[PDB]
RNA sequence: AUAACUCAAUUUGUAAAAAAGUUUUAGAGCUAGAAAUAGCAAGUUAAAAUAAGGCUAGUCCGUUAUCAACUUGAAAAAGUG
DNA sequence: CAATCTCATTTTTTACAAATTGAGTTAT
DNA sequence: AAATGAGATTG
């Protein structure tokens, strides 16, 4: 009887129902309610809508954040408790006046001065302390026994914010000059021809200097005569310098050399480098590597530490001497030469000068930005210096302190405790303890110290204990834990599901891709008449050989290292592999480094150690947890050896077990899955076939809710609510067909700034280019396509080789690398920027060989700073490989049409499986259903070709045509073309042909192109397609004027409110941050989130009487009041005020709940608070169309003749607005901005008409400009009609409603 | 369509950390002058909170997902035109 | 009242697994 | 990232 039709998308489900000839019906359903209506005819089309489905990220974010405080606090508690005995001796209530330090002299305990409870020595201690960072200072180097709540203080300064861990070990800050002295040496020692000239050069000023790297360089080198920045001193002063330089052309490489410091595979990059140039060079890149550690510590310190054990406090007082002295000087300036400007910098709050930047909301950068033009305009020279060093007046407590290590903080930690324990015992007893609470940190494959409470927490304890940063080797069990890590989310393997996949770098696997690769290798030479296979010795051979020996296996070592040498061939075909084996054994060479013993790896005794080495290295990446595994391997291998395994780490695990490959035995056999690989005699079987072969037992011995389902699917959680929605729809839909199935279901499913300054910043320094600093960039600016392009091409063309200019890109082009009739992609992938696409080639092809030839090693430049992407570059090289090959034409093709996304595959899958659950008396399954799926280029070209069109602006409707003509195409064409089942349908020369296919597949809707009226399929010859009445049906369903558009109802989750805490003022609106915590006092926060608004029948008190008086109105529920509303509901509204509260009365309505007033004007709820249009504007489609064909032969004609259209669609606008909107001002000036405009073209009236819809769009009012005319929204800001009026519940396709008039 | 492998890009999910920001309070303002109001001196730091909070009391949990109405369920979801 | 204008926490690092897409080798 | 609910001031 009927079809499904669907358009899934990420706000959005269109539904259709269609009959044999395509027309959706019209059915009565029931209304109930108190309502006059007892029932409604509906269309069964429509659309469902709905905000965007949410990704966890947020809420994790915030999550981990929350954790972050609560253990900081901790800490802090800590160290209170150390103190506690002691300090009571002291002062009874110091830590009772720091922890009510917030609270207002009115509600305090104790005396409102923190430190020291009184006002004398309060001032006395900041006149000699004015920073923390003073009393750090002279708590390091002092000899002087010291006051225990200074001692304190300073402690809990130094955990409370104890800097970042990304550096492992300790650091004992270093006093550059030196370590640059010993680069020069051991280069000299190295270089003994040419020495390099110590000459007294300033190393430490021009190194630590406040420049970028390369300046720093280019200074450097300056000094030296004679020695060029690309040289090999200068490539190693540059990697000392944080720099990724390339020693290959230093060192006669053919291979790129390239060191950045920073990357964990420095080690392994230093090592095959170092490899191929010899070890007497590792002395010279050490050397670099130490003074990189002393360049990256001179950032921080900027203080001799000849003076001080506390260079950071130091220089955090530097930071407040220069600031005072420069303001001192400022402000003298301003006096003599600016007086009248004084007041402006240095008072008012609001202007981003000295006042706005101590006392208001400006950052440095601002207030940096305002003065520099005070600076400069006045006679001053140093501050400008001291404003482009950023330097100028500087806070102690700054965005740039991130960089700070927690060694450092540390080193004056312990420096304060080794001062002080010689007076305090205590601190000598707990000076370990209290360091511990700084350095302590849980580590990230531990999780949350949870006891059964925790959904997130893995971690197992190995005692009972509570736990604390002293105890937590003890009680925690860090080895169970941190496999548990990993082992949570590891696969298993889908062969043997109880089996552990193995890692991806076990030696076994590595033999099992070999292996399964060389097995189908085959040869021929001149003599034998047919390719072979190789035989188990010959495979043996070839990875003793060169597997063994070579770390990759090129087809021409095959050749000449096998082939030629063992089998005596001159010449030899191999039909297996392509220019070199994807398999290798990598894990057997690091291996074969580090242990230095082969006869070791290949011992089969020693299998099982190494796989648990490799276990081990691969499930841990803690250093000390990986020794503690390898201790029971301590007596196999020399010290040294160990040291080196311990670095040695992998990551990553395979898709198999190590049952499936060396463990199960074939019964006939006995041999393994690796057995078969290794030797199967003539036929060299596959793991594939190993597998399912009927002769072998392997196969044997292996066959041994839709929410969680769906939740469990890869996809954004966007498309995943799209995916659920579907399949409620679909339900209801069968059930308002009478519990009877569809014949068909025909699904479609729809299709940064500061990461591309990132990808820019970091090609480009790569790539060594100039172009950043001859042209400067922003974040915003690489928004434009073109541009954006320019700095990933270098400046540079893409195809020609010459240079491209930064203001002629409005003269340029952006061509698609595959043309876009073959691939539709949109990407940076597939696009690039070139002065003309005429010099890319042909316009049928990938760029041509020419091209290729000329631009290939400048892509490879590009791919390697990764300023393009591998696809990218295979694609723009493949004229090489001939291009396009016409099967790879078709291929694109037929990709336009048919959907291969797995995501959709998924969703054809659920609901194949909902709807067809019987089996037939093969046991197998009947499919009463059939799913389709389409990509949306058919309905769009279908729309484009018979001139269905669509304006997604004019309404929602477009969603739910969508879905019709999803039916109607879909249907229609497995009617036509039944084999072509199998790629549309779920569950189980040429090349020309198919392309020409593909192409045309959709020219029997067409008349002439010449074809028939009636359409037919051949073999049953029945009717798929009548061109003279079934467009006119599809034209009559688009044209109805009532379809089903519901925005789905949701209680509002998330934030309890706005996050910023504004200043204390009254308003009964600034809500307390703790319980205790009045806003008129402390402030708070503003503008709470609904959670739902409730419909609330009661009485409230009136005047200074209390007479009750009936009410009705609507209270907002916000999600901080939820959970105390819902437990019980009653007391709650009556601490709200409501008395003799109607409990049946009380309505729950969350956001978008729909109401209907007179005139069939209809509102949204969008809080308690405030409502949203709640009515579609249907346009008539020639309206629609003549919109379409407007603003983008025959159809110009068209436009023209009928472009009073443009009035008449502004009367349908106008009336729908004076009965619906009621925004009066707004239509009065939509209408005198048309009528301003009517001079102006029709395209561009005809956009800018289409700008008006805006207007009486659904949901939130939003502002719409006409032309240059802007209308600012009108929003609904009162819900008091609504109480009075009609409120609509309904159903998931809106068919069903309940309705009732709020009259009570 | 599936499976293993190579290379790469993307997405989703989790954990452990850092720097700021904000908010109240504390950093004795000074002279005039009744009064506001002037004149000048000043400023860089800290404590504490950072979803209200919860019981399960953990160095845990608190912003994702899921939700018409009615009858039924504690929930999923079931039953209703 | 409504018309108008304004506001909205930000950023950084480390470690890890899984799909998925898409260019390739081999198989069911 | 906007966009959109609502805070703040003005008509
Ligand atoms: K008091
Ligand atoms: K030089
Ligand atoms: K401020
Ligand atoms: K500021
Ligand atoms: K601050
Ligand atoms: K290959
Ligand atoms: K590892
Ligand atoms: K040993
Ligand atoms: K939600
Ligand atoms: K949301
Ligand atoms: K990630
Ligand atoms: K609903
Ligand atoms: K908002
Ligand atoms: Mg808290
Ligand atoms: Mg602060």
């Amino acid at each position: 009887k009927y079809s499904i039709g669907l358009a899934i998308g990420t706000n959005s489900v269109g539904w259709a129902v269609i009959t044999d000839e395509y027309k959706v019906p019209s059915k009565k359903f029931k209304v109930l309610g108190n309502t006059d209506r007892h029932s409604i005819k509906k269309n069964l089309i429509g659309a469902l809508l709905f905000d965007s489905g949410e990704t966890a990220e947020a809420t994790r974010l915030k999550r981990t954040a929350r954790r972050r405080y609560t253990r900081r606090k901790n800490r802090i508690c800590y160290l209170q408790e150390i103190f506690s005995n002691e300090m009571a001796k002291v002062d009874d209530s110091f830590f009772h006046r720091l922890e009510e330090s917030f609270l207002v002299e009115e509600d305090k305990k104790h005396e409102r001065h923190p430190i020291f409870g009184n006002i004398v020595d309060e001032v006395a201690y900041h006149e000699k302390y004015p920073t923390i960072y003073h009393l750090r200072k002279k708590l390091v180097d002092s000899t002087d026994k010291a006051d225990l709540r200074l001692i304190y203080l300073a402690l809990a300064h130094m955990i409370k914010f104890r800097g970042h861990f990304l550096i492992e070990g300790d650091l004992n800050p270093d006093s550059v000059d030196k370590l640059f002295i010993q680069l020069v040496q051991t280069y000299n020692q190295l270089f003994e021809e040419n020495p390099i000239n110590a000459s007294g050069v300033d190393a430490k000023a021009i190194l630590s200097a406040r420049l970028s790297k390369s300046r720093r360089l280019e200074n450097l080198i300056a000094q030296l005569p004679g020695e060029k920045k690309n040289g090999l001193f200068g490539n190693l002063i540059a990697l000392s310098l944080g720099l990724t330089p390339n020693f290959k052309s230093n060192f006669d490489l053919a291979e790129d050399a390239k060191l950045q410091l920073s990357k964990d595979t420095y080690d392994d990059d230093l090592d095959n480098l170092l490899a191929q140039i010899g070890d007497q060079y590792a002395d010279l890149f050490l050397a670099a590597k130490n003074l990189s550690d002393a360049i990256l510590l001179s950032d921080i310190l900027r203080v001799n530490t000849e003076i001080t054990k506390a260079p950071l406090s130091a220089s955090m007082i530097k930071r407040y001497d220069e600031h005072h002295q420069d303001l001192t000087l400022l402000k003298a300036l301003v006096r003599q030469q600016l007086p009248e400007k004084y007041k402006e910098i240095f008072f008012d709050q609001s202007k981003n000068g000295y006042a706005g930047y101590i006392d208001g909301g400006a950052s440095q950068e601002e207030f940096y930005k305002f003065i520099k033009p005070i600076l400069e305009k006045m006679d001053t020279e140093e501050l400008l210096v001291k404003l482009n060093r950023e330097d100028l007046l500087r806070k102690q407590r700054t965005f740039d302190n991130g960089s700070i290590p927690h060694q450092i903080h540390l080193g004056e930690l312990h420096a304060i405790l080794r001062r002080q324990e010689d007076f305090y015992p205590f601190l000598k007893d707990n000076r370990e303890k209290i360091e511990k609470i700084l350095t302590f940190r849980i580590p990230y494959y531990v999780g949350p110290l949870a006891r059964g409470n925790s959904r997130f927490a893995w971690m197992t304890r190995k005692s009972e204990e509570t736990i604390t940063p002293w105890n937590f080797e003890e009680v925690v069990d860090k080895g169970a834990s941190a496999q548990s890590f990993i082992e949570r989310m590891t696969n298993f393997d889908k062969n043997l599901p109880n089996e552990k996949v193995l890692p991806k770098h076990s030696l076994l696997y590595e033999y099992f891709t070999v292996y399964n690769e060389l097995t189908k290798v085959k040869y021929v030479t001149e003599g034998m008449r047919k390719p072979a296979f190789l035989s188990g010795e010959q495979k043996k051979a070839i990875v003793d050989l060169l597997f063994k020996t070579n770390r990759k296996v090129t087809v021409k070592q095959l050749k000449e290292d096998y082939f030629k040498k063992i089998e005596c061939f001159d010449s030899v075909e191999i039909s297996g592999v392509e220019d070199r084996f994807n398999a290798s054994l990598g894990t057997y060479h690091d291996l074969l480094k580090i242990i230095k013993d082969k006869d070791f790896l290949d011992n089969e005794e020693n299998e099982d150690i190494l796989e648990d080495i490799v276990l081990t290295l691969t499930l841990f990446e803690d250093r000390e947890m990986i020794e503690e595994r390898l201790k029971t391997y301590a007596h196999l291998f020399d010290d040294k050896v160990m040291k080196q395994l311990k670095r040695r780490r992998y990551t990553g695990w395979g898709r198999l077990s190590r049952k499936l490959i060396n463990g199960i035995r074939d019964k006939q056999s006995g041999k393994t899955i690796l057995d078969f690989l290794k030797s199967d005699g003539f036929a060299n079987r596959n793991f594939m076939q190993l597998i399912h072969d009927d002769s072998l037992t392997f196969k044997e011995d292996i066959q041994k809710s839709l929410h969680e389902h769906i939740a469990n699917l890869a996809g954004s959680p966007a498309i995943k609510k799209g995916i659920l929605q579907t399949v409620k729809v679909v339900d209801e839909l069968v059930k308002v067909m009478g519990r009877h199935k569809p014949e068909n279901i025909v699904i479609e499913m729809a299709r940064n700034s500061r990461e591309r300054m990132k990808r820019i910043e970091e090609g480009i320094k790569e790539l060594g280019s100039q172009i950043l600093k001859e042209h400067p960039v922003e974040n915003t600016q690489l928004q434009n396509e073109k541009l954006y392009l320019y700095y990933l091409q270098n400046g540079r063309d893409m195809y020609v080789d010459q240079e491209l200019d930064i203001n002629r890109l409005s003269d340029y082009d952006v061509d698609a690398i595959v043309p876009q009739s073959f691939l539709k992609d949109d990407s940076i992938d597939n696009k690039v920027l070139t002065r003309s696409d005429k010099n890319r080639g042909k316009s049928d092809n990938v760029p041509s060989e020419e091209v290729v030839k000329k631009m290939k090693n400048y892509w490879r430049q590009l791919l390697n700073a990764k300023l393009i992407t591998q696809r990218k570059f295979d694609n723009l090289t493949k004229a090489e490989r001939g291009g396009l090959s016409e099967l790879d034409k078709a291929g694109f093709i037929k990709r336009q049409l048919v959907e291969t996304r797995q995501i959709t595959k998924h969703v054809a899958q659920i609901l194949d499986s909902r709807m067809n659950t019987k089996y037939d008396e093969n046991d197998k399954l009947i499919r009463e259903v059939k799913v389709i799926t389409l990509k949306s280029k058919l309905v769009s070209d279908f729309r484009k070709d018979f001139q269905f069109y669509k304006v997604r602006e004019i309404n929602n409707y477009h969603h739910a045509h969508d879905a019709y003509l999803n039916a109607v195409v879909g249907t229609a064409l497995i009617k036509k073309y039944p084999k072509l089942e199998s790629e549309f349908v779920y569950g189980d020369g040429k090349a020309t042909a198919k392309y020409f296919f593909y192409s045309n597949i959709m020219n029997f809707f067409k008349t002439e192109i010449k074809r028939p009226l009636i359409e037919t399929n051949g073999e049953t010859g029945e009717i798929v397609w009548d061109k003279g009445r079934d467009f006119a049906t599809v034209r009559k369903v688009l044209s109805m004027p009532q379809v089903n558009i519901v925005k789905k109802t949701e209680v509002q989750t998330g934030g309890f409110s706005k996050e910023s805490i504004l200043p204390k003022r009254n308003s009964d609106k600034l809500i307390a941050r703790k319980k205790d915590w009045d806003p008129k006092k402390y402030g708070g926060f503003v503008s709470p989130t609904v959670a739902y608004s409730v419909l609330v029948v009661a009485k409230v008190e009136k005047g200074k009487s209390k007479k009750l008086k009936s009410v009705k109105e609507l209270l907002g529920i916000t999600i901080m009041e939820r959970s105390s509303f819902e437990k019980n509901p009653i007391d709650f509204l009556e601490a709200k005020g409501y008395k003799e509260v109607k409990k049946d009365l009380i309505i729950k309505l969350p956001k978008y709940s729909l109401f209907e007033l007179e005139n069939g004007r209809k509102r949204m709820l969008a809080s308690a608070g405030e409502l949203q249009k709640g009515n579609e504007l249907a346009l008539p489609s020639k309206y629609v169309n003549f919109l379409y064909l407007a603003s983008h032969e025959q159809k110009q004609l068209f436009v023209e003749q009928h472009k009073h259209y443009l009035d008449e669609i502004i009367e349908q606008i106008s009336e729908f607005s004076k009965r619906v909107i009621l925004a009066d001002a707004n239509l009065d000036k939509v209408l005198s901005a048309y009528n301003k405009h009517r001079d102006k073209p029709i395209r561009e009236q005809a956009e800018n008409i289409i700008h008006l819809f805006t207007l009486t769009n659904l949901g939130a009012p939003a502002a719409f400009k006409y032309f240059d005319t802007t209308i600012d929204r009108k929003q609904y800001r009162s819900t008091k009609e609504v109480l009075d009026a009609t409120l609509i519940h309904q159903s998931i396709t809106g068919l069903y409603e309940t309705r009732i008039d709020l009259s009570q």
